[PDB]
């Protein structure tokens, strides 16, 4: 059965980015209900000892019955799982992919644009993600809790552009969040999900 | 063309079932930005001089260059227009629709049972309606800014259950929030939706 992962970091740790209240509703309600919801899903199958990752992954293959229910909630379990380690108070745009990332856009300033302008394009609820595509980086942005994964493409950073996700402290101004969001990118996570790629 | 309408009451007016924060920025920036971007979308054709419930009524019969872009803000321009209008801070549960709900569901707490279900079951954005299709009274719900009516079933009750219309009181309470509304419902405007059905 899947478990809801701790933090790596308190609630508050990635003020004034983030806020303490989000931190705790966003993990300890929304992702434990994801966690609750696929393990019903899964109960006393196969599925149920594969990794997320394997199970996200290869959506398509999983029993009809209950594929939706797993896109959406295994969605949902993979997609916090990865943004919660992707998050850190001690951020240092440097590593692999930024120096990646840097020769592909010519600067980080000219990849933060195009990933702020693909995230504010994202109409209704979903997820924006830089994803390693056979290769080559690329942005893509998804609906409700769908993972590039399924569509082969490995993803090396994410944001929840959900509105829980920055309502309290943002309402309105996603564009406001993404531009925090810079500041508490954990792009050692970044490195260590590019490397495992493929 | 299009124009932001003007609330029919104080952001106030509906504390403490819903903030005055949220009925300002959900009117002034949420419902505005659907209508700058309805506005972009059909400047220049034939829709600008459509109401809006035609347009979004013969929604597939919109130019697919800006379909996507039409269903998403003219819906969104539709359901807050009716949304607005559909809240009062003088609600009261009587009329030609509740009489016919407590015919259908045998009781009004049978229906808010129904409805408060289907719109906390409803995954990611969207809206819970109330429709009238083929004279009969049914409970559904949509995605992101879609509406009924693009499937030739007539809006009567509406309740916005994206996160921004309720997450600065209600947080992750989405049922918290369904159970507020009540108290706001204006029976009065869905008596005269289902007249003009
Ligand atoms: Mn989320
Ligand atoms: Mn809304």
């Amino acid at each position: 059965a899947f478990e809801l992962p701790n933090l790596p970091y308190g609630f508050r740790a990635l003020e004034p980015h983030i806020d303490q209240q989000t931190m705790e509703i966003h993990h300890d309600k929304h992702h434990n209900t994801y966690v609750t919801k696929l393990n019903a899903a899964v109960e006393g199958t196969d599925l149920e000892s594969k990794s997320i990752e394997e199970i996200v992954a290869n959506l398509d293959s999983v029993p009809e019955n209950i594929q939706t229910a797993v896109r959406n909630n295994g969605g949902g379990h993979l997609n916090h799982s990865l943004f919660w380690e992707l998050l850190t108070p001690n951020s240092e745009e440097k590593g692999t992919v930024v120096d990646k990332i840097k020769e592909q856009w010519g600067s980080l300033d000219a990849f933060k644009e195009e990933f702020a302008n693909q995230a504010a394009a994202r109409f209704g609820c979903g997820w924006a993600w830089l994803v390693v595509n056979d290769g080559k980086l690329e942005i893509v942005t998804t609906p409700n809790q769908d993972n590039p994964l399924t569509e082969g493409k490995t993803p090396i950073l994410g944001l929840d552009v959900w509105e829980h996700a920055y309502y309290l402290k943002y309402q309105n101004k996603r564009p406001d969040y993404i531009s925090a969001f810079w500041n508490v990118v954990n792009w050692e996570k970044v490195d260590e999900l590019y490397n495992a790629a493929k």
